């Protein structure tokens, strides 16, 4: 079942209302046909340069960031093109990305919250279609709702009664996510 780590700081916040806020703070990188000509917005993998056990992105608006995680591929020109596939794990959300290739993998300098277990696995020969494309590429253009979906979906698994809707708080009353520090 899905795990969720969050900070005290939003004990009382849904995780639709984190997820649209966090949304807007990153924004879109525009990662989109003729406009990534270098590394200011296509993110990174480790250990790449198109496959990992994570994906990491900081926005371009601001210091926000994101680090998927998982067992990810990407197809850049090969078909289907620009497809990202594999295992989706995770999902950390936060604020300003460290890390790469030395000490370690990528990790977020404030982790504000992330879900965990997630448990997609989303097949090439589904292209841009495969959930776990939608979840990270929605996030990399401002539109968290495939992961606010897929999110909603497993806590329903868990109970009927839990939804995005519910507060952080709840999710850890039901079991499901583990408050952290405020800091
Ligand atoms: C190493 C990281 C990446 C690099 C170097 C990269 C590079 C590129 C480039 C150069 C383009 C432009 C293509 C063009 O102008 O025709 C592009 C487009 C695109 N990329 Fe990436 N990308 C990366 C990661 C990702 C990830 C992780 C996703 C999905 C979650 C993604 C989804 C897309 C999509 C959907 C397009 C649009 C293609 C279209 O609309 O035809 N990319 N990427």
């Amino acid at each position: 079942s899905i795990s969720i780590s969050y900070s005290t700081t939003y004990s009382g916040w849904t995780v639709a209302d984190y997820l649209a806020d966090w949304s807007a703070y990153f924004g879109d990188v525009n990662h989109r046909p003729g406009q990534v000509v270098d590394g200011s917005n296509t993110g990174g993998f480790n250990p790449g340069p198109f496959d990992g056990s994570q994906y990491a992105l900081k926005s371009t608006a601001s210091d926000a960031a994101f680090i998927a995680g998982g067992d990810l591929h990407y197809t850049l020109f090969s078909n289907p093109s620009h497809t990202l596939w594999g295992k989706l794990d995770s999902i950390a959300l936060g604020d300003t990305l460290t890390g790469g290739a030395s000490s370690g993998g990528y990790a977020l300098d404030s982790q504000e919250v992330s879900f965990s277990n997630l448990g997609l696995d989303s097949p090439i020969a589904q292209g841009r279609d495969g959930t776990v494309h939608k979840v990270v590429y929605g996030l990399m253009s401002g539109d968290s709702s495939a992961l606010q979906g897929q999110i909603d979906a497993l806590l329903k698994a868990v109970d009927p009664s839990l939804s995005i809707n519910s507060t952080f708080d709840q999710l850890a009353a039901a079991g499901v996510a583990h408050a952290t520090p405020a800091a």
